[PDB]
């Protein structure tokens, strides 16, 4: 419901503020109980290594699942974008 | 269960395939006949995203072109060191 968009908004504008990343292409969320399991496409530069595409998906991990406390589980992987 | 004999097929099949390190998973399951895999490959870290991508595609082909029962096959990469020997998982999700 509302509830579900108010977080999936403060999971786009947490991982979209993270360097590298061009943008999230895809999000699912879904609750487990109460906690929210996640997984989640991001948009990087097609000349980036697979290694630095990596260091990314990380960073956004620990930015996403430091500001949403409910998060107990998020994937975090990369397409090439324009 | 029964059928390590497709999931062989299907990792020396990927294994074949230039610019792939090991399959390090493999999610796959019979519906009715047909197969749907999803299926993580290791590749060189230095690799560019844009070619990271052109490997998937390669093994999707290479796959789905031997084994014909695959009716659906998404692969993806992560980075994977050329020392690394881990033995491919077959779970459901890391
Ligand atoms: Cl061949």
């Amino acid at each position: 419901g509302s509830h579900m968009e108010a977080v999936q908004n403060r999971i786009v504008e947490a991982a979209e503020r993270v360097p590298g990343v061009r943008g999230v292409i895809h999000l699912r969320a879904r609750y487990v109980g109460q906690d929210i399991w996640a997984d989640m496409i991001i948009g990087v530069d097609p000349e980036n290594t697979v290694e630095q595409a990596e260091e990314i998906c990380e960073a956004v991990q620990a930015a996403v699942c430091g500001k949403i406390r409910r998060i107990e589980s998020l994937h975090v992987s990369a397409h090439a974008r324009e």
